[PDB]
């Protein structure tokens, strides 16, 4: 079926690009345009399949996330770091505060000024930031592992997450870049970005799904579902492959890829 095929394709796109630093939103406006799936219900279907990508992070970091909110299951938590420190909820809170504050003050201002030309610029500037992070990061990470991160790095990553309010910038791209610039290794900054994404995207999805509840009907449920679980499965593959890959390559190829996507935005919309 046309509808379910679209849901699977967009689910694959969402699951691949939500946690790679390449702007799921940038890919979604392109693919949704090439499939004819563009209206108000499409912009809420894409909010719903973002819950699928979240769930993949929740599943992969299950024991870590529950431990952060004070629920520890049996075996002690796997320690990832060179120090005796442990990532805490304060790290997560500090990483949330800046984008939460700026998001609440400017979310409506950003949404009403949406445009594919802005996503194109965000794809380029975000790619340039990734390049700058790779070029300017210290030779020796200050936080090689997730549990080595400081309140200060977490808060600075939180400040960089405000760049994600710019559509097309890639929440993951902004936070990993800011993390790398603060001396967090690629791997640990990627993990922290994914953990941070759980409260950020769950709050953002609940907010946009509430404001857009009027569009939905009973007939969208079968399509909204197939995209959810496609995004979930693909994100599960993507996160696991990305974390294995980012130990061996840099973000230079992702930054260059974003330049290609930005050109694709221009040729598809202009
Ligand atoms: C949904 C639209 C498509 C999804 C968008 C995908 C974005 C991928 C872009 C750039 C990644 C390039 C780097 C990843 C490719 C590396 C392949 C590889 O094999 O690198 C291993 C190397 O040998 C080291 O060990
Ligand atoms: C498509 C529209 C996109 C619009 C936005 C694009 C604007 C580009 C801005 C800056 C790029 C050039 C950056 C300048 C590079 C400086 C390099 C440097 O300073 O070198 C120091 C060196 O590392 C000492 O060791
Ligand atoms: C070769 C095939 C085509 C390749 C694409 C065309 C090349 C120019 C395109 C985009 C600008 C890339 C900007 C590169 C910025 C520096 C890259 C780099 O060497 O990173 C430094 C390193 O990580 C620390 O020393
Ligand atoms: C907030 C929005 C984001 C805006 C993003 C603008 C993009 C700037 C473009 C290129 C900068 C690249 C600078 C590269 C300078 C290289 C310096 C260097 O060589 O490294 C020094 C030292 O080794 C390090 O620890
Ligand atoms: C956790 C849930 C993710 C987001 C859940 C989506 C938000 C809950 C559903 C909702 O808000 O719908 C209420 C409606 O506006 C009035 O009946
Ligand atoms: C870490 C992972 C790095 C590896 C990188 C992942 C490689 C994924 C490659 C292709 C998937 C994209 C397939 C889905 C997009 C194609 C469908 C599409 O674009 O729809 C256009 C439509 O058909 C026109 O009418
Ligand atoms: C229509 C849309 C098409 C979009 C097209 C994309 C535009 C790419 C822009 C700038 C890339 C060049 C800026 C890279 C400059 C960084 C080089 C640098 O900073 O040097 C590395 C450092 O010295 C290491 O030691």
């Amino acid at each position: 079926m046309h509808s379910l095929l679209i849901a699977a394709i967009l689910g694959v796109v969402e699951g691949l690009t939500e946690f790679l630093p390449v702007s799921s939103t940038g890919h979604m406006i392109i693919v949704g345009h090439l499939l004819g799936f563009e209206g108000d219900t499409a912009k809420t279907f894409e909010v719903v399949i973002q819950l699928g990508s979240i769930l993949a992070v929740v599943v992969m970091f299950w024991r870590r996330l529950f431990g952060l909110i004070g629920i520890h299951f049996g075996r002690p938590l796997q320690h990832e770091g060179e120090s005796k420190g442990r990532l805490t909820l304060i790290h997560i809170l500090l990483g949330m505060i800046p984008a939460v504050v700026l998001g609440l003050l400017f979310h409506d201002t950003i949404k009403s000024l949406f445009n594919p030309i802005n996503v194109m610029y965000a794809l380029v500037v975000g790619g340039l930031l990734l390049i700058a992070a790779e070029c300017l990061k210290p030779k020796e990470p200050r936080a090689p592992g997730l549990d080595d991160m400081t309140y200060r790095q977490a808060f600075m990553i939180g400040c960089f997450q405000c760049l994600a309010l710019w559509p097309g910038f890639s929440r993951s791209g902004a936070t990993i870049s800011g993390g790398m610039l603060m001396g967090v290794s690629r791997y640990a900054a990627s993990e922290f970005s994914f953990l941070l994404a759980v409260p950020m995207m769950m709050g953002a999805t609940a907010l946009d799904l509430y404001k857009s509840w009027g569009f939905l009907t009973s007939g969208d449920i079968p399509m909204f579902a197939v995209g959810f679980i496609t995004a979930f499965v693909v994100a599960l593959i993507a996160i696991k492959t990305f974390l294995q890959l980012i130990k061996r390559i840099s973000f230079i190829p992702f930054a260059i890829y974003r330049f290609i996507v930005a050109a694709a935005v221009y040729v598809v919309f202009f």
